[PDB]
């Protein structure tokens, strides 16, 4: 009972839970754990799970098979370059966002990535028509999964030992207020 995904070819695959950004999907926890578990492996081929928050905070713990690409430069290369395309044409790919806290970063790419697949596809067709932002970002995700986690463990970005690194990453963003 919504909308279709953004090439308009099907409806989406995962249930979804209100969040802030109301034009976006978002999914919990379990949803998330039931992808790396293999629950949709018939239909999805392959997901992304692209960990927006700064290496500092990946590196303190971020969720098995993550890629983290808190730059937008490095989040495009990686995913538009060579798009990351299922190995069967019945088959799915999924790419879910997300940061600390998903309230902001992960929100962010999401969009930035829409509008550069938009710019390099003939409408309406889309690299990655399906795309979520895990509701709670990797606070909430980590108390309730922390054996889906490496390592096993939480680093906010405003860690009181880590102002330096946040500082460092800022100042190789293409743009601030
Ligand atoms: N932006 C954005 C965006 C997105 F990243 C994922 C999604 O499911 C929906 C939206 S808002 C609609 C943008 S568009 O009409 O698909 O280009």
């Amino acid at each position: 009972h919504r909308e279709l995904i953004g090439d308009y070819s099907k409806a989406f695959l995962l249930q979804t839970v209100d969040g802030k950004h109301q034009d976006l999907k978002y999914i919990s926890p379990e949803t998330m754990v039931a992808l790396l578990t293999g629950k949709f492996s018939n239909i999805v081929d392959k997901f992304v799970i692209v960990d927006c928050r700064y290496p500092y905070e990946y590196e303190g713990g971020h969720i098995k098979t993550a890629v983290n690409l808190p730059l937008e430069r490095d989040a495009e290369s990686f995913l538009l370059k060579s798009p990351i395309a299922p190995c069967s044409l019945d088959k799915r790919v999924i790419l879910i966002f997300h940061s600390e806290f998903s309230s902001e970063r992960g929100p962010r790419m999401c969009r930035f990535i829409r509008e550069r697949d938009r710019a390099v596809n003939d409408y309406p067709s889309l690299y990655y028509p399906e795309m979520y932002i895990l509701k709670g970002g990797y606070k909430e995700f980590f108390p309730q999964h922390p054996n889906f986690c490496e390592p096993q463990d939480y680093r906010p970005m405003n860690h009181e030992a880590f102002k330096d690194e946040l500082k460092t990453f800022r100042l190789k963003t293409r743009s601030w207020a």
